[PDB]
């Protein structure tokens, strides 16, 4: 039936209801030191 769903009120509008780096091995950007 007729259930209330939430409030409005002018102020308020409506008030409803380390880093893990990842890569690839090639060379020679990231090679095996």
């Amino acid at each position: 039936g007729l259930e209330k769903i939430g409030t409005w009120d002018p102020a308020s509008g409506l008030n409803m209801t380390s880093l893990i780096v990842t890569t690839i091995l090639e060379e020679p950007y990231v090679l095996f030191k």
